[PDB]
C-alpha cells in the first residue's frame, strides 16, 4: 500500500507502545498527521511539519512523541497506554500534490495480571481427605489471564471473577489426597497470558507430615553365643523429625551389657544365652509414635 | 462552516465556471486542493503550496485556473465546461495541525439552446383553413427549452424530441384563421430556459394576404344640374397591392365630360340630365377584383 502500517496492534497498560508508520512513496511529503477516532470525530494526535516544527494535541501533550524527526517515519511511541486508547487510529499523509491517504491500526487495550501463589491453609498429613495444598491467583488480568499447575498429582480447579474494568481474577486452587511418598514434590502453576512475553510461573515443594516409619537393620541370619560385638539400629525416617526414639525390650526386663550409643543399641560384652528377647524401638514425633522390632535369637552350632 | 462554499452550482456548456472557495479560519493554512470524485475515487484538480507554486492535474492542465493567488481563495475559474463535468467537487484544506475539512458543490451541467424562428410554409390568405403562420425552434437545449408565444390571435403547439446527449429540441408551431383585421399583428416567440441570463424573443408581422377592398366617395346627399366640380375617389384597401382600378359605367355607355385622375373621377363639366348613371369601380390585384358602385342621381329644386 501508499502507506504502510502494520494493523490490530496491541498495547499493555501503564507501558508504552510504538506506532510505526512509514510512507515510501518517490512523492514528495508536505504534512504527516496522526489521529484517533472517536466516532467519526477525528481528534488529531501528532502532526509533523518540514518548515513549522511539531504539535502534540491536548491532551496528548506529555504522552505522545516522535520516534523520528525525518518527514518519513511517522512512527511514535504512546508514553503510558491507559483503557481509553483502545480504538482505531489512522495516520494521514499529506503530498503535493495527489492529496492524502490513511491507514489504519485497530489497537485493543491489554493489562497484565500479578500473580501469586499462596500456601493452601490446612496442613497436610498423610491420607486424609482431599486437601487444598496450593492456591495459584491470576490477579485484575485482561483478558482472564491462564493457568495450569504441572504436577500430575492431585486435581486444579479455578474459579474466576470478571470487572466492570473489564479486567478478571481466576483463582486456581490444587488440591489432592496427600501421601508421604510426594514428600518434595514440585508443584508448578504457569500462568500464560496474552501480555506475558514470556509466560510466569511460580513454584512449591510439598510438605507431607507422617507419622513415623522405623526398621531395625543389625540381625543378621543367626547369632551365636559368644560372638563379639554386634549392634541394631533403629533407623528411621519421619516427618516433622522425631524427638523420642526409645529402645525398650519388649519382655519388660532389659540386662546390662547394652547401651544405646546414638540410637544404635550395643552388646558390648560378648553374646550370652541372655539376651533372647524381642527387641524394639520406639520413635516419636509430632503425629504420634511407631515402632518397630526384630526377634532376637541367640544358637550355637555343632 | 469551517470552508464555505456555494452548493448545487450550475455550469453553461462551453462557457466557464467560478468554483467560489473561502476558508476564514484564524487557523494557519498549509494546503489548498479541489478535488472532483469521480465514484470513490478522487481525481485532484488544483492545488496551492505557500512553498512549492500550484499544481494542475491531467488531464485538467489548460482548463483550469486559480483566481487568487492568495492562500485563502481557493476559488478557481473551470475554462471551457464539457458535459462530462457533471458531478461533485469538494475543497480540501489542509491547516497545521487541526488536520483537513471539506465543503461539496454539486455541478450540473447545461446547454443553452439556439432559437430560431421560420415562416411557416403556406401563404395566409384570409378566411382560410387553419395555418401555420410561424414554427419557432428551441433546438439542442438541456433541459427542454421552453416557449410561450405572445399574440393571442391563434393557437400554439409544440412537437419536442430528446437525444443521447440528454439535450432536447422542441418546435412550438403557431397556427390561426387568419382574418384581414390581423393585418400586421406582431406575433413573438419567447423562449425561457435555465442557462438564458435573459429570456430570448424572436419576432414577426403578420403579412395577410386578401382580396381587394373597394369604397367611393365622392357623392353627397344630392347632386343637383349644373353643380359645379364634383369627384368621385374609388378609395380602396387592398394586399398586395392592386393593379388594374378601371372605373366603369354600368349601365354600359359612359359620357365624356369625365375624366380618371390617378383614381378620382372627375366631372369637368358642369353637371347635366346626362351623367345619370349608376357608376364602379372594379380593382384587382393578386387575389382577385372586388368593385363597389355609388348610384348617382342628378336632381333640380323648386
Ligand atoms: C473429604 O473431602 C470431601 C471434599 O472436600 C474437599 O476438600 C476440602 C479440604 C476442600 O478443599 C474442598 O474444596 C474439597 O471439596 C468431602 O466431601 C464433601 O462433603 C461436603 C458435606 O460435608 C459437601 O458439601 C456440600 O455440597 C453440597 C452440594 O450441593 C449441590 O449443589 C452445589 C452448588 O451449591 C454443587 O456444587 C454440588 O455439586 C451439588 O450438586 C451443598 O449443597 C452443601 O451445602 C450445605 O451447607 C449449606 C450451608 O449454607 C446448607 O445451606 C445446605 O443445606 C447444605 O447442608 C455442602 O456444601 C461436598 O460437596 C462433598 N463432596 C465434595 C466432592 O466436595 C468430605 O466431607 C471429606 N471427607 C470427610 C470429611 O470424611
Ligand atoms: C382545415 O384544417 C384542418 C386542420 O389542419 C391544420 O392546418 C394545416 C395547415 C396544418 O397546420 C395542420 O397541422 C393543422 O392540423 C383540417 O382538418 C384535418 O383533416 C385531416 C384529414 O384531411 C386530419 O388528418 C387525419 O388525422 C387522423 C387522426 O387520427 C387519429 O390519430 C392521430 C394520431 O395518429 C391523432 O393525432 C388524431 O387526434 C386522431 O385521434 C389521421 O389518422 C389521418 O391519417 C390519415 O393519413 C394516413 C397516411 O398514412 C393514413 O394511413 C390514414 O388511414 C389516414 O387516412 C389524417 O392525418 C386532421 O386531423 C383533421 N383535423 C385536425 C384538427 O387536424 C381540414 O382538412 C381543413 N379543412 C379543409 C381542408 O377543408
Ligand atoms: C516507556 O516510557 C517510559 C517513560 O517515558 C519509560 O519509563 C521512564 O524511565 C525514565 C528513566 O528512568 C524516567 O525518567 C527518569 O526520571 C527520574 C526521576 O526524575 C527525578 O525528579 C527529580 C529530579 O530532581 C527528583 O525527584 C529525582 O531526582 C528524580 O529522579 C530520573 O532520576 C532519571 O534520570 C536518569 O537519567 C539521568 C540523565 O543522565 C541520569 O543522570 C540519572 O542517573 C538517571 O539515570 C530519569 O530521567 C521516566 O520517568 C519514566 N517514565 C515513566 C515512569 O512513565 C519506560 O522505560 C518506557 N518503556 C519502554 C519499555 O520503553
Ligand atoms: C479494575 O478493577 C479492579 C477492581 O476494582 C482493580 O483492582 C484493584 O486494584 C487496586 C490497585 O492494584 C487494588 O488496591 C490495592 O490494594 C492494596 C492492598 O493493601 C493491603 O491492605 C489490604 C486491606 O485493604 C489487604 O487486603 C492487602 O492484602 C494488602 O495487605 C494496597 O496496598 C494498594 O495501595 C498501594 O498503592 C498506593 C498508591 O500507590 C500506596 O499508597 C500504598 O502504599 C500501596 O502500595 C492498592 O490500594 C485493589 O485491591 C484491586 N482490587 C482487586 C484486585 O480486587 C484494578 O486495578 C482495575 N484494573 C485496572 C487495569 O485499572
Ligand atoms: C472564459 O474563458 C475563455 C478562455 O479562457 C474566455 O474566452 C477567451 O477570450 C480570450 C480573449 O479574446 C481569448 O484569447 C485571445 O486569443 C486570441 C487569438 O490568439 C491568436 O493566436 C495567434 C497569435 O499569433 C493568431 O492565430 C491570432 O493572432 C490569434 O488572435 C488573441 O488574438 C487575443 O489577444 C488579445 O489580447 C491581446 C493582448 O493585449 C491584444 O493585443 C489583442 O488585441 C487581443 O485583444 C486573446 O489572447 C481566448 O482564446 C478565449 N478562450 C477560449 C476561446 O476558450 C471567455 O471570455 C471566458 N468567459 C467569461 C464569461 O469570462
Ligand atoms: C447532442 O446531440 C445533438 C444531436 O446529434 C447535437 O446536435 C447537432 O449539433 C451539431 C453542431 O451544432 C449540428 O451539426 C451542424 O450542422 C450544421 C448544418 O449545416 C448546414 O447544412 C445542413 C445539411 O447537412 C443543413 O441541414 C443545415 O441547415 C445547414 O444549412 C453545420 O453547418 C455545422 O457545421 C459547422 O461547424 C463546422 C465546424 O466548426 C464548420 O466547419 C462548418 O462550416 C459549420 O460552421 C454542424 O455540422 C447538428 O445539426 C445537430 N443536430 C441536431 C440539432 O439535430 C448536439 O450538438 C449535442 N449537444 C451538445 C451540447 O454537444
Ligand atoms: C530515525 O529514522 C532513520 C531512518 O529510518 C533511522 O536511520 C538509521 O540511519 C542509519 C545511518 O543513516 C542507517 O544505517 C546505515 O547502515 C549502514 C550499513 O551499511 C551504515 O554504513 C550507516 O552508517 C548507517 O548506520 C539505518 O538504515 C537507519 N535506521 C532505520 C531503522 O531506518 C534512525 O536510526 C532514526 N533515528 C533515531 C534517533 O531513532
Ligand atoms: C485576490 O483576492 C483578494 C482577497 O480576496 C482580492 O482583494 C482585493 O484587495 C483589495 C485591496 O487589497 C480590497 O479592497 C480594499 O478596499 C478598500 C476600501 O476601503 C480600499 O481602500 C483598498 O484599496 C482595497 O481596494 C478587497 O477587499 C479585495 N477583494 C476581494 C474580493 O476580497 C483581490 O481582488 C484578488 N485579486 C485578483 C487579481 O483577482
Ligand atoms: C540371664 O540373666 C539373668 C538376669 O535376669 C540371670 O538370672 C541368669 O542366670 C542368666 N542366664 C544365663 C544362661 O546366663
Ligand atoms: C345625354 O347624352 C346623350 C348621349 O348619349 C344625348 O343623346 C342626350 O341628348 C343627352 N340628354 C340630355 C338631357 O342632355
Amino acid at each position: 500500500g501508499p502507506i504502510i502500517v502494520e494493523p490490530h496492534v496491541t498495547a499493555v497498560w501503564g507501558k508504552n507502545v510504538s506506532l510505526k508508520c512509514l510512507i515510501e512513496v518517490n512523492e514528495t511529503i508536505t504534512q504527516i498527521s496522526w489521529e484517533k477516532i472517536h466516532g467519526k470525530s477525528s481528534q488529531t494526535v501528532a502532526v509533523h511539519h518540514p518548515q513549522y516544527g511539531f504539535s502534540v494535541q491536548g491532551e496528548y501533550q506529555g504522552r505522545v512523541l516522535f520516534k523520528n524527526y525525518s518527514l518519513n517515519d511517522a512512527t511514535i511511541t504512546l508514553h503510558n497506554i491507559g483503557f481509553s486508547d483502545s480504538g482505531k487510529y489512522i495516520c494521514k499523509a499529506v503530498t503535493f500534490p495527489l492529496g492524502n491517504a490513511q491507514s489504519s491500526t485497530t489497537v485493543t487495550v491489554l493489562v497484565e495480571p500479578t500473580v501469586s501463589l499462596i500456601k493452601g491453609p490446612d496442613s497436610l498429613i498423610d491420607g486424609g481427605n482431599e486437601t487444598v495444598a496450593a492456591i495459584c491467583i491470576a490477579a485484575t488480568g485482561k483478558p482472564v489471564a491462564h493457568i495450569d499447575w504441572e504436577g500430575d498429582l492431585g486435581e486444579m480447579e479455578s474459579t474466576t471473577t470478571s470487572f466492570p474494568n473489564e479486567t478478571a481474577t481466576i483463582i486456581s486452587q490444587y488440591k489432592l489426597f496427600p501421601t508421604r511418598f510426594a514428600r518434595g514434590r514440585r508443584i508448578t502453576c504457569v500462568v500464560k497470558h496474552p501480555a506475558l512475553e514470556k509466560d510466569i510461573r511460580y513454584s512449591f515443594i510439598l510438605d507431607i507430615q507422617y507419622a513415623p516409619e522405623v526398621s531395625v537393620t543389625g540381625y543378621d541370619g543367626n547369632w551365636f553365643v559368644g560372638r563379639k560385638g554386634v549392634n541394631l539400629k533403629c533407623n528411621a525416617d519421619a516427618n516433622p523429625p522425631p524427638f523420642k526414639s526409645v529402645w525398650s525390650r519388649l519382655d519388660g526386663q532389659w540386662p546390662d551389657g547394652l547401651l544405646a550409643s546414638d540410637n544404635t543399641l550395643h552388646f558390648v560384652h560378648p553374646l550370652t544365652f541372655n539376651y533372647s528377647g524381642v527387641y524394639i524401638c520406639k520413635v516419636t514425633n509430632s503425629l504420634g509414635q511407631r515402632s518397630d522390632q526384630k526377634v532376637i535369637y541367640i544358637s550355637d552350632p555343632p
